[PDB]
């Protein structure tokens, strides 16, 4: 939506959070070093009223060894948020990735998943659940008065619609999920909001499996306040109709919905990326802008069911999507972006994606104009 609107500096542009302030908060995911960078600091102060840690609040960053709690990096994000009146989301108490291996070792240092004895497997379950509770307890006791929104568990449903068979599930079964939420509520109180977080929440069979899991846990009294939709999406997929169906489905259970990791990739899956930002054709940005136009119009339509929309980054110069931006080369060394075309080699994670409404020079993209307006 609109290429005649100028590529002005985002520090001079109408504030994104103020545009949406009655509909939902607008958040950004950050690393502590960005709080020491003038442009990123000015971007966060100008456009965002919610914040989340890209990495420093994941389990391995918080307790990389048992009894070793590293809160300094997370503290810096909390301090910045409080000084600027930003909501805080905690990502994340429990996850099968970026999680320290000491959790899943038995008393003799051996992997719990390998235990054959049912008596010892039960002891390992209780040990893991005790470690889980202490991890959550320590974190929540420190941050309960500062952080309102919590991703308690992340990605616990597999893309096959079964519970993800992580070491958490192998060792302790479904109880690790129940214990995670119960501990967060116990040590954090009734005012913090507890979320189950996942990607491809729009996609069956994961969507209905997520729905059934949360419905069952809540019937058993497990405290779950909402769903965190990572929303790592493409220009085409998933459709707005299916996003709407998903939000409505979980809202019918009385759940809040938060969009926790929004980025609109320029590519399909697996991605065939351009090697640089400059090589991305202008038309891609127009296609992205129209997708963003439709997307935020739908979020506004559903604003009574969505409390927050967070982008997984600030501006196009820094995005985890670059780690997936594989560049395919044909036999002559020319870049191949057509998903079906011949190619000879791939350079994994070497290309550039462009997923936000702010460009890598901190100037606004056509996607910005598409969501700042009221059309
Ligand atoms: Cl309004
Ligand atoms: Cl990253
Ligand atoms: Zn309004
Ligand atoms: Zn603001
Ligand atoms: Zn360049
Ligand atoms: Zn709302
Ligand atoms: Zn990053
Ligand atoms: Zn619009």
């Amino acid at each position: 939506s609109y290429a005649k609107k100028p590529h002005i500096s985002a520090l001079n542009a109408p504030q994104l959070d103020q545009r949406y302030k009655n509909e939902f908060t607008i958040g950004a995911a950050v690393e502590p070093y960005q709080l020491q960078n003038e442009k990123d600091v000015q971007m966060l102060k100008r456009h965002f009223n919610s914040i989340v840690a890209e990495n420093v609040m994941k389990p391995i960053s918080i307790q990389p060894e048992e009894g070793k709690f590293n809160f300094e990096q997370a503290d810096r994000i909390v301090k910045f948020a409080k000084a600027n009146g930003m909501d805080i989301r905690f990502h994340t108490l429990v996850w099968h990735s970026q999680v320290p291996q000491w959790f899943f070792l038995d008393k003799e240092g051996k992997p719990m998943v390998n235990e054959t004895d049912p008596v010892k497997r039960e002891q390992n379950k209780q040990l893991l659940l005790k470690r889980l509770e202490t991890h959550i307890k320590t974190i929540v006791e420190r941050y309960k008065d500062d952080i309102k929104y919590w991703d308690v568990v992340t990605e616990v449903v597999g893309d096959d619609g079964k519970l993800r068979n992580s070491p958490w599930y192998q060792i302790a079964g479904i109880d690790y999920i129940k214990v995670a939420f119960q501990a967060a509520r116990k040590y954090g109180g009734d005012n913090i909001k507890l979320y189950m977080n996942d990607y491809n929440t729009e996609v069956e069979p994961k969507r209905t499996a997520l729905y059934n899991l949360v419905k069952q846990l809540k019937e058993e009294g497990v405290p779950i306040d909402g769903i965190g939709h990572q929303s790592h999406i493409q220009i085409g997929w998933p459709s707005e109709a299916e996003i709407e169906k998903t939000i409505n489905m979980f809202a019918a259970l009385g759940l809040d919905n938060q969009i926790t990791g929004l980025d609109v990739s320029m590519y399909g899956w697996p991605p065939r990326a351009y090697p640089t930002y400059d090589a991305i054709p202008k038309q891609k940005f127009l296609d992205q802008a129209a997708r963003y136009d439709r997307l935020f119009k739908l979020y506004e339509k559903l604003s009574d069911k969505i409390s927050n929309v967070t982008f997984w980054g600030i501006a196009d110069n820094h995005t985890w999507l670059d780690s997936r931006a594989d560049v395919y080369y044909d036999a002559n060394g020319n870049v191949v972006v057509d998903p079906n075309a011949p190619y000879a080699k791939v350079e994994k994670g070497k290309g550039k994606d462009a997923p936000f409404v702010f460009g890598p020079d901190y100037k606004v993209k056509p996607a910005y104009w598409a969501i700042i307006d009221h059309k």
